[PDB]
């Protein structure tokens, strides 16, 4: 019965067709060019092969993963998750991916095309969950690899906005696992209490992953939730460009970061972020070391537009018993970056890049070297105490600063009686612009607070453009801070007013190899002869200074004070001025007092 | 009747079908898989349900909406306009989109993969039109919102090339209206005299809207055309990347811009353009102040490529009776702009940046502060007279350049006896090289010509690199500026030869707060006493030098003048040189005149 | 007989649809629908019609072209090129682009989407191929265009691993011709022996041609491979973006390139290289000048990631019998690069920048000017002597080099007795930051080594960040190379212990226009007069310095140097120090000498 066979499920199979009527065409069935494609609704149905329709009371998940594991069978494709409806998935996976509280087991060459929604039930509510696993065993270190899988489309991934249930727990959108060439576009995550949206590689293995052109909105909104890092970048070749991460809840200002750099070749494009505590951490974790090396070098930066509440960028390394991680080779430029509208304190301390302590707060583990910081604006409102250009907490080898323009409290800080950094090739050039949201606030304060244990091989080239005479110094070095080998100048421009320009608490501006200059006022006396007459300070502390020269006019008609100066050994300073008329002359000038330079 | 039922409009839907014979999968109808997609062809149809063949004597526009009324339905879908074929568009639109002179009405979570040719008919000729738009009611304020409306493909929008009928017309191609999550990506728009190409937002209601790796070409031919702005960014969270905008017409040269952002968190970035007057201009009109609040910030516009006739950025705030508009936190780097040939005068006043008036030419309410300018390079052909690193036309709160190479004719510029800008925290760093093309072509001419009311907190360091004599003076104050509380250099490198280095033609470098150092040269006489012996100015204007240095040989060698000097009272320099031999000398020396630097 | 119809290849048009049921909707047959798609499985049969499966052993390729030539006499479309298969191709092809060993033709409107993986067959070793040509003529210059023609998707081009038969053959993967809206995103090119994978345009003919987010992967295996370029970029308005080059070859060390800009607006960003000897080519060559001009201009490289062995960007311009080719208004900016571990020599040498020559090595033909490098970070490892910011071995009529970080061993570099460059408008400014990794390694070695004809012009603001006693000077000038109209200046921080700082071995800081400052020794004596008393130099090689100040402290009690000196005549410097009490004093004083400056 040809009737019979037509209204069977291989009707299809008998139905003829050839490409627009082309004679040179292949002479197929109807099915064989239905088979070109694929979509949830071929799967989607009852043990009799009845179409079931999602929603909130269907579990779409065990349909989804039979799509994934048939055309997984066949080389690959793409499945389409249908626009118009919402798929709810209501139950945990099963095999590999259950170590990892798995929804569905994403495999090899199987790409999904999301254009609809899918949606978490309230089963997940208080519970961990990971959405989609790469991963095909639940030891991570006995997972075969994920490749060539893609997720894209213009659908959602919904998480049904229920909290965390525990601290401890763990949740995540996608996890590639030890994925190569696999890659998240188009896609919006939303409205969750997670700690991931999604992650890429697994400690160092992988290659090739990508997030482009995809959303993440609100997904920290609960007190329990103990960390959020929208990605988490953890192979190498790998990184975020052109995204949006928005959140809005209180808690996201203290705990949540945008994005996690964590091997070599990496990077952070072009992305807009409001609402986050953190922009990006920049991390070598040897705990990660396993699948691509010891070292995060070429690690980038870039483009991006946010507002956070605490650190825009945040560099680390640190190390385990037997592995020793590295950072070397980041450039963070084009980044236009504020610390949004909050109280001083409320929330943690405001920095355009921070060189932090490793998870246990160890701060003498790190080896952070070969960074350039340039071309970037940074801003903080006024009122924000808790301000950086960098906060510097942790050993450093390197970090170049060069054409920034940072507008918030302190240029270089780091508390007193924290940590004691040792620093080495610290250097912010003059082209960086300090902008002046800030004057007037600084009472009590040092623009560039070195409070650090060492610093070497550093420079640092201070340029005001507007007065603050409100804080205490533009730049001091506590006594207990060593400082050599370095070049530390003060411009005069606004300084005028200023009774301390540059601080030295150990008088280590005397060092052999320690080059400075900065604005100071000194008293001077001369002799009374008439005629080309000495002038001496009467202060004995410049028995360092190389040379100095006048920063004030001369109001007198009958003489002169020296142009510039030299010292003695005893340590006053000595000129040689012109008395016209005769007579002992006593005067205080503003002076550039130079070392070396 | 089996035959009957098969070749009826639900023949389909009898003929059974299961994906790849797959005893797993749903036992579907061959209609259900035709379900999964739709095209025009779907709704291109007569009354009686015959296929109707595009064409120039045929309309789309009627079965075009009832695609996408039909999809809406149903929660969304993606419509295709297939490839091979032009779909004419012949008439308006009806109800919500009439007061926009629309063509079709978008909706919600309809996209449109148009992959063949959109193509508007002589019915449009000297006619307004929006071709598609997303609006829902002829006032926008009382529209809803288009949310998740995506276009995109390989295809094209064809304007016709058909004039303007009047100035006052508007004609659009995309406007998306209120517009969330909404796109342009792949789409050529050609052939026409339009006022916009695509709109985003409504007055700062719309987010996360984007323009990307779209062509724009020959979008204005004709003089009745007003003005042009290829792509209007009026919602936050939006931008253009990746594009080409092209123009051919004289009147490109003196109207168009490519883009223009208008609200938060918008950017602009790799992109090209050529033929254009204008690059973008970055405004917070308090017009458009309803839906996003009164501040324009976090603004990028970033590694940009352009050939233009007018101004790469233009800058703006305003106000309106009841809202004031304020523009911060900005950031233009990487982009490498040329002025393209032309006569000088022949289009607006060629910049890199403009700050502007408002548009009726008010140039005291603007508020525009925290600009970052930053690793660009600007070129004019050396015949521009009319060309400048920034045209500071109005009041400016704040602007910064570090790292710039600009080679044109000024390097800031306004014109004389027109507006007379406050100028506040204008920053101009040593680290901008100004570059030769102009030399010897600025006879009576100042480098920075500094046209304003006041200039206060400002830093001008300029650094030559090449010999220009030419030129009046490398830096001028006219009497009428106050300035205050500012650092203005001249490095000396190339300048010996210059008659006038800075001019300050009110002694504004005598203000207490004014830092400044420029070379000049100095006519000294000495006392005849042998030994250690004063030389002394003839001249008495340095009453305001705090130190002098040489800048010149000494070809004597029976004395030598002083290297440094002082001043004294009356106003001369004084320092002490050195006679071998006695003898009242006189020598003319050039010097660096220094005030507290 | 309908039974027989409906199995007839005719049957599927005899089947009705209407989309959704919806009344008004188009009344359909299933065969229109589904002639809405195609496929290689639509052409990809026997000559009665039977579908071949695709294999090692079928040749696909007159199938692939057949379907490519139907397509492109509709109007155009998208073939799929079916995911879960390997489809070879295993003969040349025929017509127009055999004369360019072509294996496809490609057509205008007609578009590839490759989810499978396409693979050469074996009768493609050892001989020339290209695999896609959209030149419809064995004479480029005979040949029409190709427009609209994009190749996308999830899927891979595998060129079989087979190396060249001779060095003289070319190689190919796309090649678009003279390409006007063309473009490859998302495609893995891999595993071959090839000179490109990709061209755009022809001699300038072309434009908007794109190569985004695809990967090339170990495309170099052999010494035969004369010569590779990954991607070659031949019209204007074009670029490459986001894309993944690697390479595994020691060859590709020493001859790969990732990309050739050689015609106006055009760009290379967002992209990851490793395994290269070179980055990106930026040239105007002459012989490639018909179809866009002789310039070379609008040129972007910015924000790449790299790991080469050779140079990161290379520039040229050179001339034929007829046409001079022109490059200028370049930008290269915020890119991070290093050369990877290699000994010394082993690789061409490495360098940020290289001003080369032209392909006959001529050094006296290149008009190459207004290049702007800005915010880029340079590393290569200590043991690299071989390793330079700039190389400048052709004529350069201008470089600015402006906040770039170089951590190499040279930072201006060209080998002594090559070439003699003429050098104009080369501009180092001070913020450039020179890092410390090649310290201790420079024995015998000039940092700046000025091995060229001529300098003029140029500025070059030495700033060193750490100590170097290794290096001979920081720049050296020999006697063959005339200075005129420059500023060289060696800042003192770092360089109190070198005996030579700048070194003129010609004595050119002499000239009437050179501006320089730099450290030095310097032995004075004073005479015996107490009071205020001369001190001369003993030596009488400074009749050029205009000033000099002290670097040194004063040890003395009893008397002090002065401050400050000028010249005499004879070579001399002169000051006025004070002798407390009476004495001829002899002192050895660092002083910082400076002429003009
Ligand atoms: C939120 C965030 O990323 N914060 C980082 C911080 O990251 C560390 O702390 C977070 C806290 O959530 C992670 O640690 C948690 O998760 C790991 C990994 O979970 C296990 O392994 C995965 C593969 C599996 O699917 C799961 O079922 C678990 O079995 C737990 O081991 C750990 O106990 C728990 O606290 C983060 O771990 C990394 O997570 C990435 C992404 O999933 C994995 O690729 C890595 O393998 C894993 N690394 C390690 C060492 O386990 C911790 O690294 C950063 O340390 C910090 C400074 O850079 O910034 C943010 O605070
Ligand atoms: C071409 C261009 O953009 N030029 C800008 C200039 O923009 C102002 O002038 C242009 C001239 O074309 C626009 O003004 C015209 O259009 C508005 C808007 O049209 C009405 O509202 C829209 C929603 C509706 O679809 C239409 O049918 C109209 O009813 C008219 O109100 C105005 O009278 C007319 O001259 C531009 O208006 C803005 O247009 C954007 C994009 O469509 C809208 O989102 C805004 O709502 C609308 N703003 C206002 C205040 O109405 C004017 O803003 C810039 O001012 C200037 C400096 O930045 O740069 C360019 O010259
Ligand atoms: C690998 C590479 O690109 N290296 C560049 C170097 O480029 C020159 O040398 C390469 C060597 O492979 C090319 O020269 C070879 O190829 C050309 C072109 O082949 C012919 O024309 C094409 C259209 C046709 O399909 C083929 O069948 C051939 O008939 C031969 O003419 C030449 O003899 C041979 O050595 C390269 O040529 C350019 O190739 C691009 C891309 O295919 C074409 O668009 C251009 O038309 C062609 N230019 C010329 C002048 O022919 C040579 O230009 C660069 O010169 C160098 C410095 O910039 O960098 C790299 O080393
Ligand atoms: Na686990
Ligand atoms: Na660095
Ligand atoms: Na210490
Ligand atoms: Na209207
Ligand atoms: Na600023
Ligand atoms: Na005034
Ligand atoms: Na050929
Ligand atoms: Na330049
Ligand atoms: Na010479």
């Amino acid at each position: 019965q040809f009737r019979a066979i037509i209204e069977s499920p291989e009707g299809a199979g008998h139905v003829g067709y050839q490409y627009r009527r082309n004679t040179g065409s292949t002479m197929r069935m109807v099915s064989d060019v239905l088979d070109e494609r694929v979509s949830l609704w071929d799967f989607h149905c009852d043990p009799s092969g009845n179409v079931i329709q999602p929603g909130p009371n269907v579990d779409s998940r065990q349909y989804l993963q039979a799509a994934i594991d048939y055309v997984s069978s066949n080389g690959g494709g793409t499945i389409t998750i249908p626009a118009g409806y919402t798929w709810y998935l209501g139950s945990y996976g099963v095999g590999g991916i259950a170590g990892h509280s798995g929804i569905i087991q994403l495999r090899s060459n199987v790409n999904l095309n999301i254009e609809g929604r899918i949606h978490l039930s309230p089963f997940f509510d208080l519970k961990p969950f990971q959405v989609f696993v790469g991963f095909d065993n639940g030891d991570p270190a006995s997972s075969g690899n994920l490749e060539n899988c893609h997720i894209y489309g213009h659908g959602v991934v919904d998480f049904g906005g229920y909290e965390f249930g525990a601290s401890s727990q763990l949740r995540n959108g996608v996890a590639f696992g030890r994925s190569y060439n696999c890659s998240v576009t188009g896609i919006t995550f939303q409205n969750g209490d997670v700690t991931w949206a999604i992650t890429l590689g697994w400690n160092g293995y992988g290659s090739n992953c990508y997030v482009r052109k995809c959303r993440f909105i609100n997904l920290v909104n609960s007190s329990v939730n103990a960390n959020h890092s929208t990605v988490y970048v953890n192979c190498p070749y790998s990184g975020v460009e052109s995204c949006y991460f928005s959140m809005s809840s209180s808690f996201a200002r203290n705990i949540a970061c945008s994005v996690q750099l964590h091997q070599h070749d990496t990077f952070y494009r072009g992305s807009t972020v409001n609402g986050y505590c953190r922009g990006a951490y920049v991390v070598m974790h040897a705990a990660e070391a396993a699948g691509a090396g010891s070292y995060a070098y070429n690690m980038q930066v870039e483009n991006n537009i946010a507002v956070i509440y605490g650190q825009f960028v945040i560099l680390g390394s640190d190390v385990t018993a037997t592995v020793s991680g590295h950072l070397n080779d980041v450039i963070v430029s084009g980044n236009i970056v504020s610390i949004g509208e909050r109280a001083a304190f409320s929330a943690p301390f405001g920095a355009f890049i921070d060189i932090g302590p490793d998870n246990s707060g160890a701060s003498n583990v790190q080896d952070i070297q070969r960074v350039l910081v340039t071309g970037n604006s940074f801003y903080a409102p006024a009122n924000i105490t808790d301000s950086a250009a960098i906060t510097l907490r942790a050993n450093l080898n390197g970090c170049t600063f060069i054409a920034n323009n940072f507008d918030c409290r302190y240029m270089v800080y780091n508390a007193p009686g924290t940590t004691s950094p040792v620093v080495q090739n610290l250097v912010w050039d003059k082209s960086n612009v300090i902008g002046g949201t800030h004057a007037n606030q600084r009472a009590g304060q040092n623009l560039f607070d070195m409070q650090f244990a060492s610093v070497v091989n550093s420079t640092i080239e201070v340029q005001l453009s507007c007065e603050d005479l409100s804080m205490f110094s533009c730049i001091l070095f506590p006594a207990s801070c060593q400082l050599s080998y370095s070049k530390i100048t003060v411009d005069s421009a606004w300084t005028k007013s200023m009774s301390n320009t540059a601080v030295f608490e150990g008088n280590q501006q005397a060092g052999a190899n320690v080059y400075v200059s900065y604005p100071a006022t000194v008293n001077l006396t001369s002799y009374n002869t008439q005629g080309a007459v000495p002038f001496f300070s009467t202060d004995t502390n410049y028995a360092w200074v190389t040379s100095a020269y006048s920063l004030s006019i001369n109001e007198n008609l009958d003489f002169s004070p020296p142009a510039t100066y030299t010292n003695k050994a005893n340590g006053q300073l000595v000129g040689v001025g012109y008395n016209e008329i005769g007579g002992v002359r006593s005067v205080s000038v503003r002076l550039m007092l130079q070392r070396q330079v």
